[PDB]
């Protein structure tokens, strides 16, 4: 039987859960009869991305309908949604393209997870636990609840979580230290870059197999730009509250996963409103969206050079921003070093 | 084409939505491969109820396990849940039986809805809209947004909805007046009973076909008692906030349905803590669970004799109660007269 | 002596107050010794705008300093700020250009007001009150406190003002009905455009002479784009709280002015994040920035066809927006019809 | 049997309740064995007042103890408090004298009530209800719950009651219109004085017999001045929250009484901090203590000339005051016309 | 070049800023054309104080106008305010005299600062930084951010700052240890007095040159008494929130200065309402105004004998007070030992 610790074994079952994949798809109204899990394709998803981009263009130009109707019908022909009646919803605005793209993003990681869950040798010489674990290409270790690392992290979570949106309370059930294969050399260069911070990154549970196996990725060129406040990059927050909302947990499934990564920010280009760049000013190596709220700077803390902004949340200098929280973006995956993964229990106050 | 107004036509598509049925089942982790919608049976559900009751008994006695294991395995053999690994959850406590029973309740109405959605004559001499509408055996009319009825109702909803649990805001999209076949004579007697009130009753969208076609029903004898604070009856609230939580809506599906019914309460037996009776004291005809919060009595209002407690929520006399809201229970379905049905939009504040 | 009502006479003294102009300039650290009020020039302000735009460009490119230093020194040579020591602040980021542009905007209206306050015939055949009043080219009337108009407006102000940012409370001291010369024909066309709404527009008191005499204007081409979430246009809000923050009042001067204008919106292009367009999609005639909060739609109200969204503030459908409040933008001044002007007393809670 | 309405009969039993008198005395730690109700004397209470004033003087001078000890022993020799051990508390500070004076105030009205409850003819030719009612020398009438008067009053109570100190909620159980003998001519003069307002005045239930029979009175000369922010006068509030705190109700006895009186204020001398005057500036006829909170002026309302400030509570112009609420004081009892008396139910939120 | 640390150099530029002086004067509506900075006189300010006192007297007596008009005209003849029209405001009430006195207080320290900024030798043998520094006659040192002193102070600031008036958040930018010449011997005596506490004292930035050079001073005899709740003395608070409001910072200038001083309180005379004494009871050496809120006593802390009440804010025993916060007053400047000065950044939540 697996020599893996019990908490890791449970982590493995969580991310490679087929029922969870199926559930996310039905939550999207996708018809599994026509589009089963094993039938998801990458080229199919790229095609869908392209259509979405075309809708956004049609929307910006103000297409004289008809074109919007055909594009909409084309999208649903590729992504078989079952509605029954009322007819398929029309994709005629930014809000609509954003939702569909967010879905394609998730469906791609599910496709990635299903494709890994079915490879190599589906024999039993070894239990499914250790095999699937190996497929992640990531070394996973449990962090003792009573250590220095755990204390810092828990405080990070406890302090950057306030009451302004306290629709729930956070409880850390498990803390894992992580270092995926590949993310141990690639970073070494950007390490010779100042302003490295330990930041939060939340994401749907059904995307973690893809995230651990492939690392955080930047949206492909066929993907619509709408939905990314600061262009196609990798986003992080310094307040657990901001990231936790991307875990999409609920009273039904109050358990979610969240990452903590070391990101070599370098000189940050500061902005207060959405701006599509990806182009970056000379000398800048990241973007910091300025939020209304920020961790108490006096409470900052470090270690090895990586700053950890676990100060309680206070009002920042500028409020003339649309953003509520800080937001950090990098446009090179090499600037990111995934360090920890937290299994969190969301208790809703309701 | 259907002569029904557009809002009613939309109501019809909502309650007879197969994708919605399928989605509620997958949300329960049920494996549709083994247990498709068309395969749901009433006797199967009664059997499942019986097992649940046996678990509750085993739990109260403190069964020396083994018996709990076999009962648990028996439940999952009847209700095929797909877990993958970790093994099926053990049903060894009140909290566990309550969740499963709540599920069986919902699965029964879905079974009822699927069985109605497939009967009579699946021909096309008439569009599916009018046919399915007739299957409800309920007369449905739209209440003009600018009428007296609509004004009273909206205020009822606006005032009994506070900020203590404001995880969302309520918006009335449609208001329907209703009178199902059968619920027009049966009540006439209990009408000759004082203390009639117009109260709220929320419920999952997927249960409305069953509710409209069969009316509100009291739990069967095989059903576990755990989960019903005051025995097997029909529950109502006088604060929309209390009932709205049973609609189980979310950011994904922020739309829900809620009923308003006239209930001939008669003399109410007042209690402050859960009590399983169903037996009722001589001269009493209902139970009022006393809550910490209550609509402002000064703001009460009537019409035809039916009191409408739309006063804003204030602290009640007694707080020495566990209950947060008032709760009304009747043990005879004839004491209930369903009058209106509201389509509501839940806007979460998050 | 002036036949004007006392409240209008007081309004006149307010907007044509020289001490107020002088005070706004010193608040900007401007040195009146070098740059007196009478020395402000329009070409000087246009030049300053150009420099600011050049800084923004330098900032976006990431100019290798030196260029940033010379541009900064050029700006302060044109706009003489007295610092004393520490040296002039460097304009090397978006946040810096925005503040300076906001200042140039205000300084231009002050220049406009000073230029009107000194023209025609500074004789005394007529008192300064009626003369200056005429210079506004706007017909001003007092709205009786106990009328229908006043009631609607006050409710508009009372309901769209919540407690989330209740750093103050609002009190309407005077309500004026207005129709400036020119804004009585120019609009007639766009009146034949649907979706006309009565919206709020706040602004510094020292800008009202310019606003009444010239009407709301769209930023000139030399002006930096940074600072306008949706391009150079005319912005309105449907929640008095949003607009009131642009009055820049305080415990020292708790009195401010705010406008209510009828804007022929037409088809609104809906967005959730900043987007510089001005280009507009075919068929769209305005932009609606979607906020997290919005007036209760059920409470909407009209008259003559102009909708007045005085519903209390509730959570809107989407929160996936950066914006807190709704925001409406039009890119043609003819789409705007200034109707009322309110003198408001801000009571801070502190 | 009494022809008095039931609500008035209940009012009568409330204010002439001996058990209530006894209870207030034991709440004061007074030993009824030594000082029974029937043993309370007016001269005894005046003597006690004098001692208290002497303590205040000793406190202001900073008496070298001993004098403080003898005065303290003298007070407790007159007012027999049972402590048991620890010894009698020392009266050596303002806070101590204030509490004792407040007690003497209450004990005097109880003495007054007991002295009325035992006079004339304790025969039974008439029931105790009508007799005691007559002893009040006040004409009492019930105000129908569905009238104009009741509506105004209830709104007055509902709006001037907020959430800042919402340790309870208010419910009006009975509303009485009142006009005591004597207070129907005496006022006629001051009626020819502007600025008449309908204000709140709360007070312990055990003081109402004295208040109805003798009217609101100003503290006697022997009484300490400490405790009266603005000298010995008659105090009123324009926010039910302020007055309700002087009813001293609780979860045990959540029922209290509160008055509404018409007071001919005249020119008000405005102050922001305690000031002992009673001397009043020429032309002023009352004092208005300026509070941080005040009823919304726009919502003011009148009738017959008496202003009723039932506007919801908002932040007032000045916060540089110690006072939280407005407070009105008059130094001539003739300036007061008691109009209504409300029986209120306090529901604590706890 | 100056050997002073950079943070001290910045402190020096802050308090000796001429633009800041000019700005405070224009904020007062003072006409710099008539009353330039260099034209401010001490005798002129004393004269103005006298007039204010005369107005207060006229107000208390209730002067039959005319006298109020002449006094008002006399005040504005001495203090040249530019209004333009509407005419000069009438000084006919306590609220008016308080504002004017507060202004004279500030104008005097500005006069003091301008008089120091222009003395000795305006040569350049030494840079203006070290010269002006010497003129303060105060030894200034920077306290390392990571020391014991800094930790205690920051906690003092973080805990005595709540959410009840959280219109802003506090950030300590610099912490200076201070000991002015003279305040090193004078205190030695009162050090042999118990109950020494480290308390807060806020003040306008433009008053610090005067405060450091002359120390905290007690109002002169010609000064009005109105405005000083407990007579002319030196006031301190034990909750940073109370003192911070006297820094008069804003979104425009969110930076302020605040002092921490050791005050030898001795026996405190406790009061709950304003009381003009200065006379003090035998054995008492200070006054403590009792507030509704107070630092958690359990969290008290000391060092060398000086208590530091940095407990979080909790409800105090008595609420029967007008005061919201505690307030300490001493009537001998020798009882005060200025120890630290904090540069604070105010972040408004708005
Ligand atoms: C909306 C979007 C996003 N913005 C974020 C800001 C802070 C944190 C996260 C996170 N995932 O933890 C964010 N995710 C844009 C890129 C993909 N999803
Ligand atoms: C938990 C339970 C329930 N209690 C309620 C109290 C007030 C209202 C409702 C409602 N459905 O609107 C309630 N439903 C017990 C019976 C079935 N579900
Ligand atoms: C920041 C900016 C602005 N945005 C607004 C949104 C709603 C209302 C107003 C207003 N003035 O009442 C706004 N003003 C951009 C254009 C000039 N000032
Ligand atoms: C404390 C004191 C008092 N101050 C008040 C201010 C507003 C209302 C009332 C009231 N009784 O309704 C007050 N009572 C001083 C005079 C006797 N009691
Ligand atoms: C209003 C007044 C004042 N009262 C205070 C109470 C606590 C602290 C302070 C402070 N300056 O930090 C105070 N200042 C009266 C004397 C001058 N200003």
């Amino acid at each position: 039987k697996s020599k893996l610790p019990k908490p890791v074994q449970d982590l493995i079952k969580m991310i490679f859960d087929v029922e969870s994949m199926k559930k996310a798809m039905v939550e999207y109204e996708i018809d599994l009869q026509k589009m089963p899990l094993g039938k998801l394709s990458k080229r199919q998803i790229q095609a869908a991305y392209s259509i979405l981009s075309e809708v956004q263009q049609a929307v910006s130009q103000g297409s004289s309908d008809s074109q919007i109707l055909d594009l909409s019908n084309r999208f649903y022909t590729l992504i078989p949604h079952d509605f029954g009646m009322k007819k398929p919803p029309l994709l005629n605005n930014a809000d609509s393209v954003q939702a569909k793209a967010e879905m394609l993003d998730n469906l791609l990681d599910i496709e990635v997870a299903y494709s890994l869950l079915r490879g190599g040798s589906d024999d039993s010489s070894k239990d499914p636990i250790d095999v699937n674990y190996e497929k992640l290409k990531t070394d996973i270790k449990v962090v003792d609840r009573d250590s220095e690392e755990a204390e810092i992290i828990r405080k990070y979570v406890k302090n950057t979580h306030a009451t302004t949106h306290n629709a729930y309370d956070l409880e850390v059930i498990d803390i894992f230290k992580i270092e995926r294969e590949g993310e141990c050399q690639r970073y070494k260069p950007f390490k010779q870059l100042h302003n490295r911070r330990l930041l939060w990154h939340g994401s749907r549970t059904t995307n973690f197999a893809g995230i651990l196996s492939q690392g955080l990725r930047i949206a492909p060129p066929e993907a619509p730009v709408t939905g990314y406040m600061f262009g196609k990059g990798i986003y992080f927050a310094d307040m657990v509250s901001k990231s936790a909302n991307y875990c999409h947990t609920s009273q039904g499934d109050p358990i979610g996963l969240i990452l903590l990564g070391e990101v070599a920010l370098g000189n940050m280009y500061e902005l207060k409103h959405a701006s599509h760049i990806s182009k970056l000013p000379k000398g800048k190596h990241s973007v910091k969206g300025l939020g209304k709220t920020t961790p108490d700077p006096s409470a900052n803390i470090s270690l090895d050079g990586v700053d950890v902004p676990l100060g309680t949340g206070i009002s920042s200098g500028v409020n003339d921003t649309s953003l509520l929280y800080n937001e950090y973006i990098v446009y090179d995956i090499a600037q990111v070093n995934l360090k920890y993964l937290l299994k969190l229990k969301f208790n809703f106050k309701t």
